[PDB]
């Protein structure tokens, strides 16, 4: 399943840049044969050794392999993949609804019920993943897009799969990555990583989503990491002076240090605040 | 000791950009009153809360405060500091020798004696620091410049003091920062940090310096971190087929997990390979 070794140019019309992380750059584009819009991700292959620039072949494949296994509506989808000598081009689904968070900004008022809507979608998408035994490992507001903003209740789309890694049984994996703010403890304290991680983030997102304040955001990374490791957050009335205990609860069960004690996706879904039993 | 609240442009002639990390950008410049060249570092003040862009006021002061306390010839020196509303401008000494490493390149072979030369300088500068009880915490080839390359044996100059932190007695400090490759274990395993850290790097530099191969550089950060934590490196003959045991030794005593067991700067200096007793 190699990558088509042709020039993308040939089958697509590379348009404007829509974003560019670091060793990869995204530009809107078009399928020549269909006049269909797509998003083209250019992942600069690594130079050689300590090559401060470029992505490892594994990290590459690891991302691709993954994107290929996933096929859920609440998750971004990879149409095609081409490969030249400088970069590796991914033809990904195009996401225009912008960052969920931004949209929510314009929205001036959010009901928990309405909020759980989104959160739930996030869950449904994440669920697909985890089932295929996969960890996005990079869940954050900047990575929670919207298909088309133009609908009372938008379709959330998970993107950015560079930090995604396929979890295996009895094969330990630890590493330090991601935004200081959304990472769980097992990461900060270089410990065994599992799907559990992605859950912590869900909580963090929800906390932010409801209150608009980050549970662990400190003045300095130095500071934050401590909060996360020490698991130090509160439910300040200055923000949670309206929130249901049902909400807060959901939060509480996800922001837990002990892996096995923290809720699992399946668990998180059948939680009253999400799926009202009665 | 606030920052002059004037516009740098008034007393200086901002020239070309010389470098730009992230929330800070450097541009060569000139003192109007003297026609003297300097380097001007622009550190973009933080937006606000979670402000993905901008540096915390502490992080700022913490750097400045520091640079002010240091005044050694093997260490870069801060001439002045101005402060507007967008950035904070530091007037730093200008270093043209480029990166020691690059310089060393041009040279065919390198004698250990000659090598110890540089390494030693590094020590002398680091010594000054440590004595003022300070940890550069960001020692790496990219931060080891040369005053003027134009001398058989150049003047090494330590720069980049953003990660520099002042260590205090009985006041614990842990955090996760720096390049994966040059950080010591106490970092990787979010543990108590001390001047000990900087030493591990000295080792790593030397190893790279002598052999040209990095002791822990792995295919993936994921990989590297394990090497560092597991302390896994060798003295492959493919590179150390010439090196003295004396050298290798120096290395071995710095690349040590246990803080108290690793060599202290003072120790490192009085080491035969460096300061030949006889």
């Amino acid at each position: 399943e190699p990558f088509k070794q042709q020039k993308v140019e040939d089958f697509y019309d590379i348009g404007e840049e829509l974003g560019s992380g670091q060793f990869a750059i995204v530009k809107k584009c078009r399928e020549k044969s269909t006049g269909l819009e797509y998003a083209a991700k250019f992942i600069k292959k690594r130079q050689s050794r300590a090559s401060r620039r470029g992505v490892s072949r594994e990290e590459i494949e690891r991302e691709v392999s993954i994107l290929r296994q996933v096929l859920h509506h609440n998750v971004i989808t990879l149409h095609d993949v081409y490969e030249n000598r400088t970069d590796v081009v991914l033809i990904l689904e195009l996401v225009s609804g912008g960052e969920l968070f931004d949209f929510l900004a314009q929205k001036e008022s959010l009901s928990e019920e309405e909020a759980t809507s989104f959160i739930k979608q996030i869950l449904d998408g994440v669920n697909y993943l985890h089932t295929k035994k996969i960890a996005h490992f990079d869940l954050k507001p900047e990575n929670i897009m919207l298909l088309d903003k133009n609908i009372p209740i938008p379709h959330i789309k998970l993107i950015d799969f560079g930090l995604a890694h396929e979890i295996e049984d009895g094969v330990e994996f630890k590493n330090i990555f991601g935004t200081p703010e959304f990472v769980a403890p097992e990461i900060v304290n270089y410990e065994p990583l599992g799907l559990e991680a992605d859950m912590w983030s869900i909580g963090v997102i929800t906390y932010i989503l409801l209150s608009g304040a980050s549970p662990f955001l400190g003045d300095t990374k130095q500071e934050t990491l401590a909060n996360i490791t020490s698991v130090s957050y509160d439910f300040d009335e200055e923000f949670f002076s309206h929130t249901s205990e049902l909400a807060k609860d959901f939060i509480r069960k996800l922001l837990v240090k002990e892996t096995r004690k923290r809720l699992t996706i399946q668990e998180a879904l059948r939680h009253p605040w999400i799926t009202p039993v009665d």
